[PDB]
């Protein structure tokens, strides 16, 4: 299982 998040502000 691969869990990620990416936020660019």
């Amino acid at each position: 299982q691969y869990n990620n998040e990416n936020n660019f502000v």
